[PDB]
């Protein structure tokens, strides 16, 4: 046949705050005498499936990837609505001595994608499949204002010190941080198996793996693999 296509993918989101991570969002190790943690996982942003919507010709299709965007939702932070501390601090800080960790919104610019998939429809009850995913962003500014002149930038990083930069970025090895020709395009793979429940409804499971340099979102690793439902009208 042929017709409209929809896929909705769900996966378990682990919070990922108990292990080394190359972003300076939180400490790698040794969480004592440093800034207190946030509380903010009240399950509100993890319980709604991610969606890929498209059109399908015989199990051959192109679709567009939607849902689950940004780091934060609020544009007013005043009462501690979007981030609050999990407990008040005790003693004096020797680490993270300035204010609050997680300053501003950086690397959350990638926010849209397309996924292309081919079903191996040789069997009546199941389709093996292979396909490619592409991920990209939009800056959303889009402003009247002319560009700022100053754009030489080094930032703190929790990445291992391979070039001996002491927990900061190199002046030149800074692909995620550079003002012009920043890396924004991701490239991935969607491969797995679907099983037919009705000739319009498929239960579908497998990888939907994607690649990125630095992406910000508050540690969402959902969609690396998933279990989902997909319907073709």
């Amino acid at each position: 046949g042929r017709g409209p296509y929809v896929q909705a993918d769900l996966a378990y989101a682990y919070e990922h705050i108990t292990h080394d991570y190359p972003e300076p969002t939180a400490p790698n190790k040794n969480k004592i005498s440093t800034v207190s943690d946030y509380f903010r996982n009240i399950r509100t942003r993890s319980v709604h499936p991610r969606v890929s919507v498209g059109y399908d010709f015989g199990g051959w299709r192109i679709a567009a990837d939607y849902a689950r965007y940004r780091k934060w939702n609020n544009n007013k932070y005043s009462v501690n609505i979007e981030n609050v501390r999990i407990r008040k601090e005790n003693g004096i800080r020797i680490d993270r001595k300035t204010e609050n960790q997680e300053n501003g919104t950086f690397h959350a610019v990638s926010s849209l994608g397309l996924s292309a998939i081919y079903d191996f429809q040789i069997n009546d009850k199941f389709k093996p499949y292979i396909g490619a995913r592409v991920a990209y962003g939009h800056v959303r500014h889009s402003i009247d204002s002319t560009k700022k002149t100053i754009e030489v930038t080094t930032v703190p990083s929790n990445a291992p010190n391979g070039a001996v930069t002491t927990y900061n970025t190199d002046p030149k090895t800074q692909n995620d941080y550079q003002s012009n020709s920043i890396r924004r395009v991701g490239l991935g793979v969607i491969a797995g198996v679907g099983f037919d429940i009705t000739p319009k409804l498929t239960l579908d499971a497998g990888y939907r793996y994607h690649n990125w340099g630095r992406l910000e979102n508050t540690r969402f690793k959902t969609h690396e693999a998933s279990l989902g439902v997909r319907y073709r009208f």
